This record gives C-alpha cells, sequence and structure tokens, in this order.
C-alpha cells in the first residue's frame, strides 16, 4: 500500500473540510506519498516518545489525532528539532486527522453518542463538535456505562438532581472551559467531557449543569481505539498502537 | 397613486429595520418620488433582461427582491452602466425589499412555513431568517408537497432515515452554505433550501442533516408570487411579473 | 464585620468570573477593605441621589447592582466628581455585583424563574443571562403573577395567541433590544423583560414572539429584594435599601 | 480620433500607478471606448454645472482633475442621479487623472516649481505630492510671482522673518491640513498651497512656518491650463475649458 | 483671580489643540471653575507627593506638565484613590498643559532651541515635537552650555567626531527610545534628550548618532522654569513650585 | 571554537536588536550550540544548492544573510523538507544575521557608504536601512567606482542630469520598489540599489531621481565579502564562501 492509498481511505472516512477553522490537519511531515508502507502506527499525540517508539518499531506511516504543531514556526531547535530529525532521517510520514476525525460520521464524538445510545443525537456546537441527545435510562445507568467503557473513576459535579431520560451532551477531549459550560448549560442536563477546573466546577454548580469529567485522555482513546479496529478491519497493513 | 405611497405600503408590510446588517434595501435608483406610477413591475432580480423588459412593458416602478448592487462602486462601466442607463433614460424608479421581505410576517420564509403547515414555527437564525417547526407528516408527504408546490425534482441528500413528525427547517434562497449547514444540523432533521455546494453536501451527510435543494430561484419565487397576489389585492394599479 | 468579609460573602454567592465579558464588577471606590462596617446600603444604581442618601443615612458600605461607570475616564468633572467627593470624603465603600448577580444560582434571573415556577429551566443566552423553561399554566395566570409580584400594568405585545404550558423566557433588566428579541424568538413563546423600543415592538410582532415589558426597574428590583433578604438572614449587619 | 487613444495618450503623460493609494483615477463613467470623439471638454471637477455645460456644448469626452466619486455608493439618487443621468443619455465619457496628474513630470506640482524657478526641486511628501526647493531671490519677488501668475490677492501668515534664498515648498490644491502644516514645517521656510483653517493658521505661526494661502482653485487651475495647452497643442480635436 | 481665567490665560499661550493625538490635557480634577484662586502651584508631575505638598502649602490651583492619568480607568483604589481624595476634600483644581506646552512657541522645546541659539530651528517630529537646527559652535561649547544650564553630569554617547557647526536636535522629556533614535539619526549629528535605555545606547553607537542623555527631569524642568516666571510676570498671584 | 562563541561574536558585531520589525534573525536550524566548529560556511541564501554544497564540503556551521523562512509554517513537505533533512542528518547549524547585518556599523550598507566615500553619511530609512550622503565627485566617477567594485554593467535610469557633489543613496539589496522610490526621491539625487521593476523605472523618471540598478546579488555580496574577511581576520577556523 502506497502512502497515498491510506491517506485517501482516512480522508474518505474523515473529510478535511469537516475540520474547524485553523486546525492543522492532513500531512504534517513527508516528501514522498508514493512510498510503500509496511507498518502503520497510531497515537493520540506525536510526542517525542511516540516518535521514538515509532522508529524503534519500524513504523513508516505515523498517524496521530493531534497535529505536530498548532501554531506555525520558522525556527527549528529544541523539541521540535528532535521530532523532525527522527521523522526525516527515517523517512517516516506523519499524517493527522484532528477535528475532522471528531466531527465526521461515526467519528470520535459519534462513538460516544453511540456508546450511550443517545436518542436522536445532534451536533452540540456551531463548528460540528460534540453530540447531544436524550439518554433513555437513569442517571446511574449512565454513570455505570461511563465507568465501564470510558473511565472507571470520573469526578462528578452533581449540580442538580437528574431525572430519567435527560439530555446528554458529550464532547470527546477538552470540553469543559467556562465558555463551553455556559453554552452547554442551555442545551443539556448532563455534560460528559474532560478537564474540569475549579472555576468551571463552580460555574457548572451555579447554572445547574451536571458535569462528568472523564478526562481528555479517556474520551479520546475510546474513539481512537475504534478507529483502530476500523483501520484494522479494512486494511491489509500491520497496524499497531503507540499511545494506548 | 404616487411612488412614495407604494413604497410606504411595502415598507409597512416589510419594515426596513427588519433587514439584516448590511443589506442594501430601499430605493435603489430613483429621483422623483411624487411621480405618478402607471405600471408596477415586480421581479426577483434586477438583471439586464428585467431592466430591458421593464423598458419594453412601460414599467415605471420596478420592485426587486435582490438589490441592484451588494457592494458599492465608484466607477460606472460594463453591465452596470447599461442598467443605470435604461433606468435613468426612461426615468424608471428601482426599489428593493430584500431580507426584510424574507423576515416579515407572511414574508418569503413564512410563505414556506405556511406551505408545509409547520407546527409551532420559529425563526431559524439569530438574524431572523428561516423558519423551523414540526412537519406533521411523513418525510414522503413533505417530498410530495415540495415537488408539487416548489420544484419538481429537488436534489435530496437523504443523510439518514426520517421518522414521521420530524423537525423541518426552511430557508428561502441560498441557504446551503457550510456555516449554515452545521448550525441547522443542531436544530432540525430536514432542511429545505436552495443552492447546495459540494462542501455543504459533505457536512450534511457527515452531520446527519437530511438536505433538500430546490434552488434559490424556486424557493424564493414561491413567496414572491404570494407577495404579488398580495399587492394586486390591496393596490389599484397594473402589476406585472417580469420574472415568473 | 470588616469590608473584606462582606465582599467575600457576596463573592461566594455571586462568583466574579460569572460576569459577562467587559462587566465592571467588584470594588468601584475604596482604599481600606480592612475597615469596620456598621451599616450596608443596597441600591440598584449608584446615582447621585443614592450616594447622597447613603451618606446622610450613615451607610459606610454601599452595594449597587450597576457599576458606577461602564466606560472608563481620565478626567474628573461634573457629576462623577460630585459622586466621588462624597464616597471619598466619607470613606464610604462602593462595590457592585452586576451580571454575576444576574447569573449566579438564585440570582436575579433565577429569582424570576422561580417566581414563575418554570419547568426544567435553563440559561437563555450563551453568557449565562436569562432563564427559559415551560410555564405550567395559562397566559392569563402568567400575567396575573406578573401584575401581582413584578409590575401592576405591564405592557404586552400579543403578537400571537398563547396556548397553555408555553415556553417562557425571562431576563431581568434591559432585555428587549432588537438583537435580543430576534434571538429569544427562536427559543421562547413569550419573553418577559424590560424596556421596549418601538422597533423592538414591531420586530417582535413580525416574528411571533409575545413580549411582556414589565420595566427594567421592576424586574431587577424584584430580585434585589430577594438578595437583600438573603443578606439580612446571613449577616449580623444593619442593611437598608436606598432604592426600593 | 478615438477615446482609448486619448486615454492612451493621457496615461502616457501621467501613468496611472503614479496616483496615491485609493485615489479614484481613470475611467469614471463610460460604455464604449471605440467611440470616435469630436469635442473634448476639461474642467477641475465634474460638478452638475460642468456636466450640463458639457452636454450643452456637445462635448463627448469630459476630462476632470477631481474624480466623480471619492468614496463609493450602491444607491443612486439626488445630485449623483442627475450627474449620471446627463452623462449616459448623451453617451458622454468621463475620465479622470487626479493625483497622477498632480505628480507626473510637469504635473500641477512641477508647474508650480517650474514657474517659481526652484533650485534642485524634489517631491515634498512620501506619496509623490508637492515640490520643495530653494527660491533664488527674495520673499517679495516671490509674493509678486504669485499675485501676478497665481492668485492676485493671497493671504499671508508671516510667522517668521524670511531671508533671501529660502526653502519654498509648493503643493497644488488642498494642502493646508493641520498635519500637512506640521510636516512641511520640518522641511521648509515657506509653504505655498490652499485653504487655511484658522487652526492650521495658528499652528503654522506657532511652529514658525510661513504660509501663503493662494486657494485651491488658483493653484490647481494654473497647472491645468498648461495641461490644457499641452493637450490642444499635441492633438488635433478641439478642446475647451468648462471651469476656467 | 478666578480659575477659569487662569485656564483662559494658559490656553492663550498654549492652545489645547496644539497637543498631539490622544494627549490628556486640560482640566484633570475640577468642579467649580469660578472658584476664586489664591495660591497657584506649578509641578512637573501630579505625584501623591506633590499633591500632599499642595494641600500643605494651601494651593488651590495645581498646574502640572504631565497629566494625572494617561490611560482611562473605572475603578478607584490604591494610589489614584489617594490623589483624588486630597484633591477633592480641599477642592483643589488640577489642570495640565502637556504636549501643548511642549509644542508651542517658547514652549519646552523652543526653550532648549534658544539656550543653544540654534540656527533656523525647525520642528523635529511629524507630530510637532522637538527642535532641530545648526549649532553655531563646537561640540565642546555645546556640551559646556549643557552642563551649566540643563544638567551637570550628562551621559554622552559619542562614537565619532562631531565637527563644528553641526545639526543639533533637541527633545524635551523622553526622546531616547529606540525608534526615535533611528529616526533622529537620519536628521541630526547630535541629539539632546532624556533617558537612555541600554538598547538605545547600542543603537546610537551603531548608527553614528551622538546622544547626550540629560535626564527627562532636567530637559523638561528647564522650560517649565521659563514658564513659572512668564506666568509670574503676568498675574497678580502667589505662584510657587512644588517640584523645583 | 564552540558554535555559541561564533554566534556571540557575530552578534557583538551585528547585535540582534538592530533588525527591523519581524525579521527572522538568529539561530535558524540547530540543536546543540556547544557543538565544536571545524568549518564555517557563508552564503547569501540558504538555497537548496547551498545547503548541498555545505554538506558536500563538510560545513558544520552555515551562516546566511537571508533567513531560511520569512513566513512561519506548520507542515513539512517539498523543498523545505529537503533543506531541513540535510541540515539535520548532517547536524549542520544554520544561522543568520539579516537586517542587523545591513544596519550594524560597518555592515552591508556602511560598506557601500565606505566604498563611495560619502560625506557625513546617515541612515536613509526610519528602520535603520540604507545610507545617504554627499558624493564629493562627479557622476561618471560614481559610475566607474560602481562598475569596478560592485557590478560591471549596471542598468541606469538617467532621469535628470547630475551635478558633481550630489547626494547619493545606497541600499544593499532590494530597494527599487515604488514606495521606496518615492521616499528616496525626497532625499537624494542618485539612488543605488537592486531589482528595478519597469513600474519603478517610470516612477523615478517622472519624479526625477537617478536610479542605478546593480542587482541585489552584487550590492549585498560586496559587503558580504567584507564581512567574510572580517571573520577570517578575527577568527580561527576555515571560512569558505558558498555563493561567491
Amino acid at each position: 500500500m502506497k502512502a497515498k492509498e491510506i491517506i485517501e481511505f482516512i480522508e474518505t472516512f474523515a473529510p478535511k473540510d469537516l475540520a474547524i477553522e485553523g486546525d492543522n490537519i492532513g500531512l504534517q511531515v513527508g516528501d514522498n506519498l508514493d512510498k510503500e508502507i509496511k507498518k502503520l502506527g497510531i497515537a493520540l499525540d506525536p510526542s517525542l516518545s511516540v516518535i521514538k517508539k515509532a522508529e524503534k518499531e519500524g513504523v513508516d506511516f505515523l498517524f496521530t489525532h493531534h497535529p505536530l504543531l498548532k501554531d506555525p514556526i520558522r525556527n527549528f531547535t529544541g523539541v521540535i528539532y528532535k521530532k523532525l530529525k527522527i521523522l526525516m532521517e527515517n523517512d517516516i510520514i506523519l499524517y493527522s486527522a484532528h477535528t475532522n476525525l471528531d466531527i465526521c460520521k461515526n467519528g470520535l464524538n459519534d462513538a460516544l453518542a453511540e456508546l450511550y445510545n443517545l436518542e436522536n443525537p445532534k451536533p452540540l456546537y456551531d463548528n460540528g463538535l460534540g453530540r447531544v441527545g436524550i439518554f433513555k435510562g437513569s442517571f446511574e445507568e449512565f454513570l455505570e456505562i461511563t465507568k465501564k467503557y470510558i473511565h472507571k473513576n470520573p469526578i462528578v459535579v452533581k449540580s442538580k438532581e437528574v431525572d430519567d431520560n435527560f439530555k446528554l451532551a458529550v464532547l470527546s477531549g477538552y470540553g469543559l472551559s467556562q465558555s463551553s459550560i455556559k453554552y452547554v448549560a442551555e442545551k443539556a442536563d448532563v455534560y460528559l467531557s474532560g478537564d474540569l477546573t475549579h472555576h468551571s466546577k463552580i460555574l457548572a454548580e451555579e447554572l445547574g449543569l451536571v458535569v462528568v469529567d472523564a478526562t481528555h485522555y479517556s474520551t479520546e482513546v475510546f474513539g481512537l481505539k475504534k478507529f483502530k479496529e476500523f483501520l484494522s478491519s479494512n486494511l491489509d497493513l500491520e497496524i499497531i498502537s503507540l499511545d494506548f
């Protein structure tokens, strides 16, 4: 399989114009997309560890959820230097599907919507992120589900009592900034995401929004793992995981 | 019946303050507002054709939905020369009611809402455009109405199954732009508008918003026809459609 | 009770970061928060009257809902001079909790929501302001409550008939601007707030949104009285109202 | 002789790209450039008076220094309706050379310099406007050369004692701006231009710049006449002034 | 005499509209422009120290060169609280002439350009600040003038030889920022101003501009001193200085 | 010789804070600055050719005048990928002094001022770039000094005839863009720089400035050669040239 083969498959599943404004998705590093690919590695972050592990395990196509750089640079030293050296020396391709993999059909968010069997889900945000629907069940049933498949000990901000069949909002990753709490407060009863700060915790309690912090890692990995199966089940490649 | 009176009647049906920020509504071309109006001509667009047919039919007050120019200019050459030429040579007044007609009670958007008999309809966008409510029927009957009343073969992106009594958003004109689509996907099961783009279609299929494109023309001309009947009913003068 | 204790007590109830962007909340005028406080006066507005009255009453901590200044200055002349001269000459502390008091749990907006016993209420705006939920009753029952507890002769714009159990939006203060109304029109059947312009009236009529103008004063002062009681029930302090 | 060739010729004398930023130079109103021209009028501005006179005289190419519209418009009524009316019914072409004609070799600004017999003259402003140099002579011969050839009675601000052989900056048209004074005060002893607000006057005195206000009309038409003579001489077809 | 006349006098020498863009000139803290004035004070800076001294000396009109605030504020605490409390308890008026006093004839910049008898002294910057002219002498003479009148031990940055009869630029106050140094370097050989940052020194050595740091206090208080006398020689007023 | 010592040397000569706003100077690609340097290579440009010759001729420190990237990037493919690879497999350090090397004492502009022996030469622009001064000589003398040392067959725009002892302006590199041409024409009789656009030609002609285009290669390489010898004189290690 050529590099371009894989990239085409991915991009058909997670088209690039799904990506929110400014998101650095697609080819991060690479000079030849005709190159044949023996091993594909999959990670959350293109960290220095992941890059080294990739080269050690002989990965020649490195796919990561996060991009190598959010903000552009024009000077190459420190960590970024090291990351680039390895990738280029070993001719490893780094390719990224960030928000487009979150937003796409059956993507990271839909995976959470599907997990909780959300009735009539809709996107949560103006930019396509997150899903929101009714959870046909009790709050504790929802809690169990979170504990069983997402993250075993989630911090809960019980801001209000929660009736059966409540509106569940889910966002894979970092979804618990203040602006996001305030926004989702209009649209839901419970908000399942990751990275609750004290300020945001107070805010949630003030507006009556029930937050469950399953952390950014766990919600991402859950979707990413199913993307691995999808990758595995549809491609001949040896595919391994480096972050999970 | 003077021109200013006709203007006052229309401005009473659709007040100018209803217009979205920026819209160029009102007196487009014209100097003598006391001038007695003999034949009123109504068209969707003040194209070079319409402005010629106005000259041919002795139209001396020309109403359009679309304004003459979106963006100002300070040089007069090309088509716009020709347009202003035919208009000032024959002292034909040109007047437009644009998004104010899209937004007012029983305007172009209400026209659509009324046609599908939307249960508890409400404005779709923050600026007052579009309507959204429950369609008390099958997706099928919605299709039937659309075909029967608006456009005979709409392109349809059946992004997922549509259960009976679905939420239908409607927008007359060019409503199928990427920004629109993601926003409407939060609020509706089915979106009826015109002018689907490739990028727009993909967002829709991915987000699960079923989209129905019946062109900017067909969706606008429906409400515009009702507007003509409305003018003919309340105003004693001949009114021709130059455009439908 | 020291100044800084009262402030802590107020800020624990109405956390500052709740405030909307740009809001001038907190300490308005003061130098020694360690000082001792005998008499706390509470007002809507830090008007010249309120400040004049404050001093003659021996109020040494003056709380207001509105900040002393929305827009900053670098010159001290006329009215603002006269206000500061008093506050300073008498070392009277001036401190506001504005939209943070509008937004917090059991704040000015939650008060109204509870007055009307809204069913499953949620915030109205992206920034925490307003509450919206179902009013389990008839429109008439709803007006009688408005008349009894808020303002005896509210102006009503009956743009549409209102069925029982309608969706009711409430916004304490100045919530009846053209942009506000366009927005709430998407989300409510009836909008209860204060201060209607003629354009806002017409716009509400075109969109189908029934507006009840109960004045900005009446909708704010209802909640402040609740806040005053709460303060009285919690502080061993003399608290008087300068404004109501 | 055709329109384009007249234009081709004028752009020869004054290249369009010489013009300052955002200055509206070139074709103002015109349909067709293969139109054989008969009479060519010129004037400073395309006022209504100039434009009626141009039609009256059967002028079919109207050259103006000042362009028709500075800032652009998308509505056509009032004075601009009238102007655009006359030019289009009588197929009259309107062309402008504004700052390019102020700037080019032997432009209106060189004209003031050439006439004033200046020592080693150079551009006065960053954008190519004005000329500055030494006047071999006295103040008095200078006032005289002005009264006789420019404006028979100028207003003099005698900020400073002026000595023979001085720095004389000249600027054709409006150039007594409060900031044009501040700047020209660095770079000359005497400023010669047009239209002195009492503010500009007081400033120039305060800084020691000697200003001589010969109005905008006088100093602009001086150059224009030469351009007129430069025009009639080098081309066959007849050429009148409509403004001087 | 009365406050509003003192102010009318100061604005007779120094128009407020002479001051550069955005400068906070005029009344700083004042309510009663018809207050009879007994004891005028002049200071460079309205520090808390000066303001205390004004109340202790019984000053009832405080004139400073620098404004009380450059940036507008809407809260009042700490230092500004203190300055205001004293200025308002004692009803002391604070008025300021800033760059208007720097720019006027015989202002703070002309003061320097006369100490050094500069020949043909012109404005330095585009905003009217500063004076530049040929110094009819030797660098040595220049520097001895500087040490006697302005400031005794000025830091000199001299990277090359100043000839005789050179371009001297003077700026009262702070004129030794980087970008100004780059700019005076195209226009003078020597540059007398205040406050040299290290980065600025380096820049001056590199570009060949000879810089004399005379402190900002000294280069200002020189011309302030001509003022205090000019003011004393024209008013029946007790006039004392609180900063010199 | 450690890399940091080499760097600290260059920066002593041409300090970093000398560079114009936004100029990407300093370390460009490099991990280890303690690295020992056996062979320094210098070039005008970090072109792909140059980076290859550096690897070929065993260069372990590459100094360039021009930076590797002016505009930031966050994707690594194509040319930039190739440049980066060679520098990072081979651990070659890329470093640059750009406008700081044009602006520093005895930098690239001074070198030209040196070569033409300009009388009391000063910075041309506000940013520190360029040099202007009296050329105590004849024009044909100037031409010969130019043909001999800079570039053999200059392209010359003789717009006006030149007196001996004229003002000469030099700018190492790209300096013949229309905006520059207008500025310089205020300040100089002849302007010597590189890369003359046809639109810049006419502008100079019409403005009456003499322009001598000796390409940007030659004008920069002249002072680059002097800088190279300077390094040699003061430093061990072999210093080769890669562009000249």
